[PDB]
């Protein structure tokens, strides 16, 4: 119909500055840009912006929320290990500024990412990979998410970086107890 | 000895500005401190001040060269785990406002203290601890220096800390491999 049509734009539009708004975090920290950026992109003005995002802060909420549903939220079926590659594999494309966002450092981006793994992957990487008790289990916690967060760190400032699974092996075997 | 006498005034005010310049940072961190507080508490003149230190910069520097020639390159006739227990006791104790300029997470502090490590602790950690060259060096590398840094993070963030010899222990029986 003729409403039909104007969904569809309103559809289209939005999409253009979720678009903008990844593409600028590929050079920039979330921090760092404007609104002014946003639309310099979206081409799309001021004022219907303002009509789908009541601020910058929802974009960021919303594609962490989306980046996050994929990553993890995932009823994929597939192994333990699968599951870290395919989250390493985004990774290493940058998929939607994902490295980016976490190579900045933003502080709310390393948040929301440090507890989507302490509810998605620490209980496996504990059950699965560490046999031994005789270390606590909040050291225990402590030391694998973090050293895991700090790997991924690491590997992304690599300009010649290790594949995926050669990674999450490494990774794997220096933790594996 | 009126000269001998200046020195000695000389001597007296410079360290009651650097006594001063730790004090403040047991609580406040590096970036939020000013000539006013440290002048305030070292009860000194502007001018004075600045005959001594051309800004709260050279004393970070100072400060930091001083706290890791303590720390590290002292040639202690002990053994690579008392070394270690020398350090970690440093920041029980915050020392020299030490466990708080590395949980203020300052940059300059931070960027010394990591290449302290990797001169004086990492080479000998991995000869003493590691026996596996199942795993590439600068992964191995990459992974000892930043469970480190971060575990003693994570110690000193504790509400109720554990000992200096518990952490260290399953810090090291953690890497071990
Ligand atoms: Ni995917
Ligand atoms: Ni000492």
């Amino acid at each position: 119909s003729n409403a039909m049509v104007k969904d569809r734009q309103i559809q289209k539009t939005k999409v253009a500055i979720y678009n903008a708004f990844i593409s600028l975090l590929q050079e920039n920290d979330y921090s760092k840009i404007t609104v002014q950026d946003v639309i310099g992109l979206a081409n799309v003005g001021r004022s219907t912006f303002y009509s789908h995002y009541e601020s910058k802060e929802v974009l960021l909420k919303e594609l962490c929320e989306d980046l996050f549903h994929h990553l993890f939220k995932q009823g994929r079926d597939v192994t333990f290990e699968e599951y870290l590659v395919h989250i390493l594999k985004h990774f290493e494309q940058n998929q939607d500024s994902i490295a980016t966002l976490l190579l900045s450092d933003d502080p709310y981006f390393l948040l929301r990412f440090r507890s989507e793994l302490e509810h998605d992957v620490y209980p496996r990487l504990r059950e699965e990979y560490i046999t031994k008790v005789d270390i606590p289990e909040d050291f225990l916690k402590q030391f694998l998410l973090s050293s895991f967060i700090e790997t991924l760190k690491w590997w992304l400032h690599q300009r010649q970086k290790m594949t995926v699974e050669d990674l999450l092996k490494y990774y794997l075997t220096m933790v594996e107890r």
